[PDB]
């Protein structure tokens, strides 16, 4: 999964970009739900949130390291596809 760091400026532009609805506004910064973040695999070749973030604060989550096979399995479960 990806995660949103403390550098987030609460600009909102990533939230509508997520195909799985994984992003929401938290108490201090935006937050990714790791159960819905596929790192966009199955939808886009690259994470869509990273492409619009103005401060590049959406890195890989070190606490949630996943393979392409794992992410694609998550995509199938979320989408039924
Ligand atoms: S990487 Fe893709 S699935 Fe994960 S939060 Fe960003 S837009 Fe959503
Ligand atoms: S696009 Fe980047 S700075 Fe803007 S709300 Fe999302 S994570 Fe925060």
């Amino acid at each position: 999964s990806l995660k949103i760091t403390d550098d987030c400026i609460n600009c909102d532009v990533c939230e509508p970009e997520c195909p799985n609805g994984a992003i929401s506004q938290g108490e201090e910064i935006y937050v990714i739900d790791p159960n819905l973040c596929t790192e966009c695999v199955g939808h886009y070749d690259e994470p869509q949130c990273q492409q619009v973030c103005p401060v590049d604060c959406i890195p890989l989550d070190d606490a949630n390291v996943e393979s392409k096979d794992q992410l694609m399995e998550k995509y199938r479960k979320i989408t039924g596809k």
